[PDB]
């Protein structure tokens, strides 16, 4: 049949072929000898120019003016800018197109049905840590919108030759502190012990709770990072309660409303935006299963199982499974009660299947990372578990980058 | 070169050096990962001879007599047979070592900690479908052992040039019939409609129940398959009930005790055994989650949810998750009550992590398919979810093969 990967849905028996992978210009980690699909982690005017031309071609194709006079003029304008300056700059409309395409192209994101609705904030005129903080606060206010969350990304100046990078040191705009204890344990979020100590080293006076919002460490080019505390009024949080287990509220658990990844690099046409925080809204399992139940995170499974009086002495009682379902239900219930946007894993995966169908028609495929798209609880109860997926790298893209310290 | 493998829950790292022994290519390439696909899209004497030498070498190393006199002689015998006849035959001890190694090498099996304990039945002297049936009956009795299941494999004659294969048409030795009804609905197991129809077409008088055990369609070389009904007393079944929901037993559900894949090909030293049924014992999620809850299988989720009087109006009530957990609990409870061997997914995954460590020390790694090792429910609540894995093909191996019709 067709000389492209054949992809099957085992629940429905349907088949599609992915032709979009032909547009990939970057290799992944796999080879015919071994699959590394489950691993978490993966300028010369010569390569920059090829990447820029490819992106300009993508942009002109998107506005249906491929091969037009304007297309050819833009291409020559980029070559001349690179020729004399070693780099180039994107037009406003090109940046918007690029950021939306990077989201659309993200294999690990199950929320891509929303890709065309992204609000892109242009902050390429930023020149200091203080101004970065103002842009970030504005992003947070706009995105949170008192609970009716709106997808958004704020783009700071791109990396420049011979000049330091703009960087947000925090992994997310909102994260809880993790305090290493005398006995070696951690009060708060164990995932954030390093960033927490860095904040302390930079003058932050730490709290002592389990849910203390961390300050931001913002770095303008060639300067030590500066510390900024987020005004509490801007950080929306949701106290957690359960619809039928009245004692759940007594555990004093809570989570923040805005998921805002802030340490990824946005690559568009060879240009690199080292600081471009983006945010959408939470899928409930992110909080209920991973943040609260991972053994290396808050690890609350046993505490909740004990309150439910389950037999935590043996695996066959499925106490972990029962407690996790209740915790996830509490997260959903609590956000709904607080009128804060959130999506359950069944609804998110159903919407992602719709996205796959949309993209099959629009582009001939959709890069997706099965291990990340299938939720952490109830995997086979969702439609995505039964859908084969092809994973490849397309640009524009969001990519991991080394920590700045 | 060697892939770095990390466990994100513990922070530990290992390097897989075993993948270097892989001689057969998988589906991925640097351009795209197809790790989530279920199925892949006389032989030259020289190739066969190299596969045979490698295998004989593996065997003599296993009994610590590498380079010995017996080793050299055996190598000479295989060479002589292939040179004169184009093929060769394994000695029984080699067949036993080879079957255990194929299990040990199976990337999709989470039960490999048991690999060294396997009863191997040599059925290579079988010359008719009737004889196949006797060996299959003895396999089932031995493996079932009145509920104290014992791992076993029965090996029928290898494939030979220009001659039809010995084949078992059924996908497993014990499976429930699936009957197409007028309205296109199915009574029984939808996954088995095709084989059920073949059995009828070959003279089976069908039942009309939801749990009717299918007869076996056995095929000797170049002859039509013959039908054999399994003596009811040999097929141990477990009636499903719930420890606290009295009405569950009323659903009239049941499952068989013995999982016994019968359509895979066993490859050892270049030789291929097209009929080599194997069996261990079930991991509870196979029955509770996939067989009973898959939408395209018995699909009982909604019925159970309604019996539990859950709110099936919206996905946000997590009714699917709550029902799934209770069904899995019923399976565990029922098998333990019937005194039939079964392992829950927590215990199985914990044992698989021990197996990974044992193999890292023994061979420098372990091929594993992450999407298949992580259980269909409660994925992140198990240790394997947080463990990076490397997938590759080692030989001896179990492989898929085309359906015989
Ligand atoms: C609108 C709602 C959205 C939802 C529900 C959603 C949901 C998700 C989920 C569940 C993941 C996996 C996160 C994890 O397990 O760590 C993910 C990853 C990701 N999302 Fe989305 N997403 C949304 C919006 C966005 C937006 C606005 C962007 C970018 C403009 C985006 C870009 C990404 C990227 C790049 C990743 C991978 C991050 C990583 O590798 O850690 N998502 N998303
Ligand atoms: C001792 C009990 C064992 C347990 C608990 C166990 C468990 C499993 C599970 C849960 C799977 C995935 C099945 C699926 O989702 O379809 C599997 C696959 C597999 N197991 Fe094991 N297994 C056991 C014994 C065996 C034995 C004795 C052999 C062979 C000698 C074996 C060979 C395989 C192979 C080749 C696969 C992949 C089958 C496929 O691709 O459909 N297993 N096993
Ligand atoms: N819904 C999300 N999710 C992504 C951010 C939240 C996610 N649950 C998280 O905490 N991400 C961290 C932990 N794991 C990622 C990694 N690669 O290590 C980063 N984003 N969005 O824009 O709407
Ligand atoms: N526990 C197992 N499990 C494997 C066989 C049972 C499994 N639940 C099953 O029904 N397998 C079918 C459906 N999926 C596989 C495939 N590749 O299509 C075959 N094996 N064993 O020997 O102990
Ligand atoms: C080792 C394994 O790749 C790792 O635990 C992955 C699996 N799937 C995931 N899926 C999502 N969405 N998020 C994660 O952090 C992970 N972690
Ligand atoms: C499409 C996807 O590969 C498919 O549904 C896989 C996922 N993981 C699985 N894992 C196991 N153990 N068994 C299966 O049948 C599957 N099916
Ligand atoms: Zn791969």
């Amino acid at each position: 049949g067709p000389k492209f990967p054949r992809v099957k849905n085992w629940e429905l028996g349907s088949i599609t072929y992915d032709t979009l992978c032909a547009q990939s210009q970057q290799d992944g980690p796999c080879t015919p000898r071994r699959c590394l699909g489950s691993l978490v982690l993966p300028p010369p005017a010569e390569q920059l120019l090829s990447q820029a031309r490819d992106f300009i071609n993508q942009y002109y194709s998107s506005i249906k003016r491929s091969g037009s006079q304007a297309h050819e003029e833009r291409l020559q304008e980029v070559e001349a800018e690179v020729a004399s300056t070693g780099t180039y700059h994107l037009r406003e409309s090109e940046l918007v197109f690029g950021a939306k395409q990077a989201w659309r192209n993200a294999p690990r994101c199950v929320g891509r049905i929303q890709w065309g609705k992204l609000q892109v904030f242009d902050a390429r005129d930023c020149s200091s840590a203080q101004e970065m903080f103002t842009y970030i606060c504005n992003h947070i206010k706009y995105a949170t919108n008192r609970g009716n969350l709106r997808s958004a990304i704020t783009v700071f100046p791109q990396r420049a030759p011979g000049r330091g990078d703009f960087r947000i040191w925090n992994s997310q705009l909102v994260r809880y502190a993790g305090y290493r204890q005398q006995d070696g344990s951690v009060r708060g979020d164990p995932a954030n012990v390093e960033i927490t100590e860095l904040c302390i080293q930079h003058g932050w006076t730490p709290g002592n709770g389990r849910f203390d919002v961390l300050p931001l460490l913002l770095q303008a080019p060639d300067e030590a990072p500066e510390l900024f505390v987020l005004p509490p009024e801007l950080v929306l949080e949701v106290p957690l309660e359960h619809p039928t287990l009245e004692w759940f509220a007594a555990l004093g658990l809570r989570w923040y409303a805005l998921p805002a990844v802030s340490n990824m690099l946005l690559e568009i046409g060879g240009l690199e935006f080292s600081a471009a925080p983006f945010s959408g809204w939470y899928m409930s399992t992110e909080i209920g299963t991973r943040d609260l139940c991972d053994p290396h995170r808050y690890n609350i499974l046993e505490d909740v199982a004990v309150c439910m009086d389950l037999d935590t002495r043996t695996t066959s009682s499925l106490w972990k499974d029962k407690a996790a379902v209740e915790i996830n239900l509490a997260v959903l219930h609590s956000f709904q009660l607080a009128k804060v946007t959130i999506v359950d894993h069944h609804a998110a995966t159903v919407s992602f299947m719709k996205h796959l169908d949309n993209e099959q028609k629009a582009r001939g495929g959709c890069p997706a990372d099965w291990a990340w798209i299938v939720p952490p609880i109830s995997g086979s109860l969702t439609p995505v578990f039964h859908q084969e997926m092809v994973n490849y790298i397309l640009s524009p893209a969001f990519r991991y980058q080394p920590d700045p310290w």
